[PDB]
């Protein structure tokens, strides 16, 4: 009764703060891809600008 | 000239390299992400069972 509602939350608890951490590895993920892609896109972009340095000899 | 036309392509083709390590990047990237996301998804409903055990 006691130590089985205790049992419990201390399980839940340990899950909680599980997911808590993938939570945090999310969020630094997510940032190192929107920075990926935008740095991407700035390459690409000055892919294109050697392509027109080059047309112009 | 044709040392310009040289030079401008170290330049480009540098870039591209770049670009395509970012490309790696971004699927390990997003590999990673779906695996957390996944992994959450099994934890909350653990925790939801849980939770639902703790009522009765």
């Amino acid at each position: 009764p006691e130590f089985t509602k205790n049992a419990l939350n201390v399980v839940k608890n340990d899950l909680i703060a599980k997911v808590d951490q993938l939570s945090g590895e999310q969020e630094v993920l997510r940032g190192e891809l929107e920075a990926a892609k935008q740095a991407k896109v700035k390459l690409e972009n000055r892919i294109k600008e050697l392509e027109e340095e080059l047309k112009r000899v």
